[PDB]
């Protein structure tokens, strides 16, 4: 089981805004999505991490960290922009015994104006 916190976060443009997606099962080889609802509603992916790398599908700001614990994960976005508002969500693919794919409740990041 994936959830993705917080369920509503609100940054201002410039400011990082952090996710946390955690799982209820780990693997060195588990592989982490990180995505978001796109204006047509389908998922889009953001990022991916697997074997320790963060992996941007186009935008490097969208990193997923794995935090100490290992089994819970920083889903950061730096730099954020007004545009970055919208719906994001976690996805974990076990790439063991037999491949698994699970995702989390969807969450929603609110950027404001720069801070003056």
């Amino acid at each position: 089981s994936l959830t993705f916190y917080p369920a509503w976060l609100t940054v201002s443009e410039g400011a990082n805004a952090t996710f946390t997606c955690s799982l209820s099962n780990w693997s060195e080889d588990l592989m982490l999505n990180w995505n978001r609802l796109s204006p047509s509603n389908q998922t889009e992916k953001q990022a991916a991490f697997s074997n320790g790398l963060s992996q941007p599908v186009q935008d490097a700001r969208f990193q997923i960290i794995q935090l100490p614990n290992r089994h819970d994960f920083h889903m950061n976005i730096l730099d954020t922009r007004r545009n970055d508002s919208g719906i994001y969500l976690c996805g974990a693919i076990s790439l063991h015994p037999k491949a698994k794919i699970e995702e989390s409740p969807g969450a929603e990041l609110v950027v404001t104006e720069r801070i003056l």
